[PDB]
C-alpha cells in the first residue's frame, strides 16, 4: 500500500462531507475558494488520532451522528 488502500479513500471523502456542511457561509479560517487546505488539515488530524486511538473512540467516524447524545448540557 502506497498511501491509500481500497477503502481509506472513502474516509477522505467522508470528512469532506461532514465538514462541508459546517462550512455553509461562516466558519474557521478565511474559508476562501481554496481553503480546502484548512479543511484537510482538520480532517487530517483524525488520521493521527485514529492511529493511536485505533478507532476505539469513534464507532465509525461520526462527528455529527446523534450517537453523541450522551451528556448534552454542560458548558465545556
Amino acid at each position: 500500500n502506497k498511501e491509500l488502500d481500497p477503502v481509506q479513500k472513502l474516509f477522505v471523502d467522508k470528512i469532506r462531507e461532514y465538514r462541508t456542511k459546517r462550512q455553509t457561509s461562516g466558519g474557521p479560517v478565511d474559508a476562501g475558494p481554496e481553503y480546502q487546505q484548512d479543511l484537510d488539515r482538520e480532517l487530517f488530524k483524525l488520521k493521527q488520532m485514529y492511529g493511536k486511538a485505533d478507532m476505539n473512540t469513534f464507532p465509525n467516524f461520526t462527528f455529527e451522528d446523534p450517537k453523541f447524545e450522551v451528556v448534552e448540557k454542560p458548558q465545556s
